[PDB]
């Protein structure tokens, strides 16, 4: 029904990480089909769904610009930068941890779109 939101957990959300390494990034980029061709920027956040999903709403977001939310609670996070010049794989990925608030577009109340731009540096 809200496939989208499947789309979403799927490029978006790893709940228990562990070691979130390069050697991470390669294989969780690998598994959730983001290597062909190699996806240049993905970051999955860590954690509850709960707290995802409350984004959508005054829960635990704000509008954020035009279409977009903001969240109020900060978030483990892991981005998976590529490196090397080839947009084909194999893939080489740099790992960069973090933990702030996320940005995302909401419909029907669920999550169908992460904000990359906060996490390119």
């Amino acid at each position: 029904d809200n496939s989208r939101y499947t789309h979403f957990l799927t490029q978006h959300y790893d709940a228990k990480p562990q070691g979130r390494d390069d050697r991470y990034c390669e294989a969780i980029m690998r598994r959730r089909g983001l290597t062909s061709p190699c996806k240049d920027i993905n970051t999955f956040i860590h954690g509850n769904k709960r707290s995802i999903k409350a984004i959508c709403e005054n829960k635990n977001g704000n509008p954020h610009r035009e279409n977009l939310r903001i969240s109020k609670s900060s978030f483990q996070v892991t981005t998976c930068k590529l490196h090397g010049g080839s947009p084909w794989p194999p893939c080489q990925y740099r790992a960069t941890a973090g933990f702030r608030n996320v940005v995302v577009a909401c419909e029907n109340g669920l999550p169908v779109h992460l904000d990359q731009s906060i996490f390119r540096r």
